């Protein structure tokens, strides 16, 4: 979840 695979739609963590 976090930023995967690099905060493309800016993921949570």
């Amino acid at each position: 979840e976090c930023c995967n695979p690099a905060c493309g739609r800016h993921y949570s963590c």
